């Protein structure tokens, strides 16, 4: 089920990367 519901969390926080860093 999602790996436990991360799978988004993960890609989103990470791209996110705070404006591309």
């Amino acid at each position: 089920c999602s790996a436990s519901s991360l799978l988004d969390k993960e890609a989103v926080y990470f791209c996110h990367l705070d404006i591309i860093w």
